């Protein structure tokens, strides 16, 4: 039910161009609401992608040499035809991954925004102009493209994550080529006949599906690669870190989080249960900024938990493409085995189950949203990210308490508080051992902010002004005999 | 003969305090010129080296919370002790380095400017207030120390990389501990004498001296090491990236160079061949800016070559406390090995000696400086770095011939090149693929520069203002509730 | 012969409406090639500009409100419409003015490129996180919308003025009211129904006609007016600063040029010889920015006169609709005049007239394209600005007395030299004093660039990131008790 | 009784030399506290004054030519001299101003701590690399001294605004001449002392003293003279601006303000009066950034009035010499009448006076500390600055009555208020129409800070990375041809 049926393809983008696999190899997309079947992807191998790569360097060299002003044009026509094209990209997002429409519509328009910056910021990557040492010598500091970068997206945002990634290489004057995750391809695809349409030439912009291992050590053995920029788990970090280091490839990694949620006394309790909600809930909780650990002071806990409580009634489950669902089925039953096992630790160790619990009715990969009490530091959940819709509710008594449990973890992405006081609210802020801080609310996607983590969470930032920073190389001249 | 002996010490400095290694074990320090024995520095194993760590760690707690002014009037201090103090490091750096006493003392003054620099920039860590999604929500970008460094550090300059190190990391308020190179450990730990002389608190500031393996293995695996600072060959720097992928640890890395030298038709002869003296012959060809190939146009390399063996003609070798002596000795036999064979590979593809060619008559390391013509782009000095005295000259007829031939090679550290017309400068400046540029001048230290380089050659950047880049982390903290 | 007769209005803009003189007082807008009339703009007297001022402050105060991506989007349509309706604009800017009518087409589109520009900036306006001076403080630096502006513009460029000043007003938050010279009022509003048509609210553009000393009186002495940018002569500069000094007004003002233009002898003389005539003849020599001194070294006059000789044979006047019409008629008839003394001076004081030197046989303010050898020092050309398209010719010897002779001025608008080494580029360019100097082009108009001039020339620059901080206001802010 | 008895020199500084007056004529400077004489400095005519430009202008072409590190050591240098002799400078200005020789020594150090933060901005005057238009052209933007500039300093700061208009002058390459206030001259000699032992070059600093209409008329009108800094009263602020219009001079104004302080229900009491002691009775009252309205809320207004009035009985007056002295006298008999005027209509018009109210039993321009409650909006301090230490306490109820009476007022210098909740600390702060916003604090200067005002309070800033805007002007270069 799409309004321009080219926007699903059964291709992968290779040179500008659109080709199956040369063995005939393919890989089938399946609606997680009930498993149905989308289309088969090609499945390509490494020497595919080494074509790839040669024809996304050779395009890199033509591309650099175009003006700021072109390479915006190309990058503003690209946005506009995402938004143009907003819910048929949904639909397919929709299809493919799961979430409600309008959730898939509201990460299409929120994402096109990174397109949309970074075609602003092509036109600001602006030199230096350094007093020099003598009277006979100047000194010019140039930013020039780092070369062909390679992006390796999940499934958690199958639209989402590659605007944030194509927009700022392409804006510096490097060339992109995405392994888009194979659970979630075709959200990719989508966007790489957009970018075919917006004018991208041939090679600048590359969608290459298959076995993720093969390609991912193409990414990292093939010279011609200057640039990787990941996005998934931290295992896959870890493993592309350890495969880059033959060739010190610049490496910009956003991994998961646990991002902890303080509730003070101090705080308005229903913006913090609307924060809560949004924060944890949506995505299903599979979200790499959801919260997963939500932290409520003594004297607060139990009106905050009532109306968490009852909001979390409110929540209906079902197909994304129903009216009034908000909750999606989740990626896999991997993900249900996890939530099980949270849940079954939380409730072996001390916890009580307020609300949910167990499967949905519905079967397959549904799950109630489950609110359980009386979590300590000791679970399963207060020290891994279950990357499902359970809201672990710990109590506290001091702030300085919550500032030692909220940085008890190895991740650094996100987190959330709620109080009135700024001396409070300043100390809180810098404290807490994270990328990005959201006080007193539970939405802080932002293309203008620089999105990242810290500690083993990641490294470089997404959006912002500091975005383009990891896609350009300093160049210091030294201009003698003046 | 020092004014100060209190600047020569044989003990690590770990925890603010002066200690010796628990089990005796030390490292013993000899001067290049005739082996002659200087101090026996402490051998530290793994479990002092954690201590330190840990010790860092709390002191990088404490000195996070000094204001900005603090820290940059320590830095400051710190800066104006080795400026008064020039005279005893740099006897001790030429004792344990071999370079001559005019080199040692340019070294620990024109190194000492980062440290300045770098107090300047102290004061100006500033973050951002961005416009915000809508009335009620505010968005700060604040820049925050990443907390504990680790800097280890080459022969190459016992002084001058530490200080390029130290102050960024200082200046941002994170701390460091340094593992110096064990063939000149006495500058660093001179450094530290002055370090707790200017009043750096205990911990912040730690050099600690051992087998290289194991420390290395100790800072890549201690999750209180959240950066890795490192300056020496490509081999040990793959070895530490492969090594530090496990716990996603950022790291900075300056690795070796193949630096072309371009003499065009239209430059100025006389400032190509005094700019081809200092950038080739400076420290003995012993610099990661070094000179490493020479590229001069058909219509130039005849005269070029004259005025060339007439400068080299000039050079005087001996021990670097002798009035005149302008070359000391090589770091050991290895580059002495490495230089034959360099010659002999020339010698036998084709190339002619013009002059030198061997060693010098005071025996040991020295070596004559060579000037070889004919040498061709297979030869191994064309691929390879020299780290010795040698000037290899290969002529050249048109300008993207030598680009061609310049970038034909996977460093991209250094690179100098000699043109008059505007339009050349700019375009061979561009099309270069280097850290750093120099134009009509083969001096190109500064701390006001971004000093480093690209591809092969390593990550991030030394000196200018973004040098404490590396050495910061952004918090984006969303305020709402307005 | 409007595709849109909409954007042909014979009212004001005051309050967002559409209103004509309460009093019946009209001014008419007439056809420089023919004194055709065109139509009769309202004659406003001092207090329905006092009432338009009292809207634009309301306007304001709702405005700096709305988010920066609001006030960006609605900057973005704007740009829109204006470059879908860039024919009809053009038209009637060549109809109210006189230039050729590719003239008027480039114009709009490379003027409302400063729209665009600046609506990209509505969203980089940055505050400042500074460090603070003990634990108990910090400090915030906040941009600020400063108020009301209003702009004063000249018929030279009926549209093209407009936008650089209220694109940098607009996106900073501030409200813009407009007083077009009389003479060419009809691109102001017709600009103003296209920003009705963007979205622009009520108040937030006002274009306001009548007699020019009362509007700026009303300008000058209101206290609702915080900031006022003019671009025009000098003496009404003069003036205005004279005026607004009772109310301490900010106040940008771009003032005329000398601009002069260097011709050394390692040119290239047909790029020397393409500028000179872009330059020059642009606007039949009626820019604030066109070369009014033409400066050759002695080795390279003849040739460069020959040359620029043989290119002024092919202008052709007439009728700015007119196919193959590159000159249009002067404004009025004291262009002609003063044309006219600079030629009678440069003859009477020794020079020669080349080419030209009297009215076309057109008749009218039409004037043949004059080339004048051995001007001198003293000739009123030499520090006066014709406005007109006379080409004085003056010889030099050296560089030093060419820098002597092009900074003989107090008008630091605009200077170009053609030069090909890179020493003697740096070195002119930098001892010229002028705000904006063009090497080896006779095009600089950017709206990436800050365009503006020194000494009398005028404060301020327009367009590039330094173009929106005369539109803001710093606000240091110390938070205690942390 | 001074340490370096060259500190006090009867003498005016002029190009690099100690002159007197070629008339003999001289003016007088005498100690406030008792009338007692101190010494004859020269009053200068127009000519020496013009004979002083010149080599200001000369000197200023010498010394911009002077790399960014020499500039900024003769800076540093000068900072050190001033805090090595902040004893004699304080004692010489509490001679011949009057503050308590406590206060004098605190400004010395926190206003050469501005020459020092200078000294580091000049290293960092950068320029841009602007993206060309098209692959035949950059763009360059250079920052460049603006030329000769003027200060003109009051009696209020005798020291203080001496350092922030000199370091950013010569830091940027300027060259300053100074014209301190015949009250207090002796600050300005001794930092010329101190400057011209530091290497300031001949010409680049001057100090000139004399009749001000004539020497600010000379500043005017001189050519020469390309910006001029004035900090003083509205009104000769004003005539300045009136008198530069017919040069179209830079013009950087810091005029009075009316400063409100508004204690809200939710502030730290204690932290308010202490506040309030700081802002108010410092300088006795004298000093731009003085409260000179204090706004309780209803519910609060009493106990801080009790409290105010408790550390109000502990102010001691005296002479500045003396120990325990908090308040020195009035400038001169102006002052104290102006505060009796104040106190005056605060009683006629409704007010109480709850402490002082009249002239201490001291004698001369000695004042009690007056405190007076009921005062309202009409009264005369309610729109005045008294300049003297008088503490009107106006009552409010809500928020926005009290916004609404802190911006009813034309000049928009410094604010204060006490709150804790974050939520109306950024609304009250963005609310608040002044340059400056101090938040739970009464003390803001800060050199890293951007000090100055809006509205009718003046143009410009003082401090920061904005400090050394105004001193520069930009040059856009288009380099062609390539
Ligand atoms: N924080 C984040 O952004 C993400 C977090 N996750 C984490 O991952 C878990 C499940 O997701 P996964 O499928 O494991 O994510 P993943 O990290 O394995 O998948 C992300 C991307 O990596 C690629 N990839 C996987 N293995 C690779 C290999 N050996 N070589 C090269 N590329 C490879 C995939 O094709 C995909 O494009 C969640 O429970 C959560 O902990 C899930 C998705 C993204
Ligand atoms: N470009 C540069 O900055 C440098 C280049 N070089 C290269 O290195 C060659 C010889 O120098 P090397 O001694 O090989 O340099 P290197 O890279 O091994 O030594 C630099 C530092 O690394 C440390 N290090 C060495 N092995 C380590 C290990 N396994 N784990 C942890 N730390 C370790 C050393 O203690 C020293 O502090 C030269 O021929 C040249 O190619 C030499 C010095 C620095």
């Amino acid at each position: 039910a799409l309004k321009d049926p080219a926007l699903l393809t059964d291709k992968a983008f290779v040179a500008g161009a659109w080709i199956g696999a040369p063995d005939g190899k393919s890989i089938a997309v399946t609606d997680p609401f009930d498993g149905a079947l989308i289309a088969n992807v090609p499945d390509l191998g490494q020497a595919v992608v080494a074509q790839a790569i040669d024809a996304a360097a050779e395009a890199q060299k033509l591309w650099e040499r175009r003006t700021a002003k072109e390479r915006a044009q190309v990058l503003k026509r690209w946005y506009d035809l995402i938004v143009e094209n907003a819910d048929d990209l949904a639909l397919i997002l929709t299809t493919e991954q799961g979430k409600p429409l309008a959730e898939a519509r509201g990460e299409v328009v929120s994402n096109a925004a990174y397109l949309e910056w970074f075609a602003e910021e092509a036109k600001r990557i602006d030199g230096d102009i350094i007093p020099g040492p003598n009277a006979g010598q100047r000194i010019m500091v140039l930013k020039q493209p780092v070369g062909v970068c390679a992006a390796i997206t999940p499934w958690n945002f199958p639209n989402g994550m590659i605007t944030r990634k194509a927009g700022p290489a392409l804006a510096a004057g490097c060339s992109m080529i995405l392994k888009p995750a194979s659970q979630t391809p075709l959200s990719a695809l989508a966007l790489a006949v957009l970018a075919e349409r917006a004018g991208v030439p041939k090679g600048v912009f590359s969608v290459v599906t298959g076995e993720a291992k093969p390609i991912g050590l193409e990414f990292c053995h093939n010279p011609r690669i200057a640039k990787i920029t990941f996005t998934g788990s931290t295992g896959v970090g870890r493993w592309l870190m350890k495969e880059a280091a033959g060739g010190i490839k610049r490496l910009s990694l956003e991994l998961g989080g646990n991002a902890p949620f303080i509730v003070f006394d101090d705080a308005d309790l229903d913006a913090a249960v609307e924060g809560a909600m949004i924060s944890k809930f949506r995505n299903a909780g599979q979200t790499c900024v959801c919260a997963n650990r939500i932290y409520v002071q003594e004297s607060v806990a139990a009106a905050f938990t009532e109306r968490l409580l009852a909001k979390v009634s409110g929540l209906s489950l079902g197909r994304g493409t129903d009216a009034g669902v908000s909750q999606g089925p989740l990626i896999d039953e991997k993900a249900v085995a996890k939530m099980e096992e949270h849940i079954a630790d939380a409730m072996a160790n001390g916890g009580t189950v307020l609300t949910g619990g167990k499967r949905s009715v519905l079967g397959g990969t549904f799950f109630e949203p489950t609110v359980v009490t009386g979590v300590t530091q000791t679970m399963k959940v207060a020290k891994e990210e279950t990357f499902a819709p359970l809201a672990p509710i710990i109590s506290f008594k001091h702030e300085n308490d919550v500032i030692a449990m909220a940085n008890d973890s190895e991740f650094g992405l996100a987190s959330y508080f709620y109080a009135k006081d700024m001396a409070r609210i300043w100390r809180v802020a810098e404290a807490l051992e994270a990328g990005m801080v959201g006080v007193n609310t539970g939405m802080i996607a932002n293309e203008m902010a620089p999105f990242g983590g810290i500690k083993q969470s990641g490294t470089g930032r997404e959006g912002s002004k500091y975005g383009i920073e990891g896609f350009l190389e300093l160049k210091y001249v030294a201009l003698g005999g003046m």
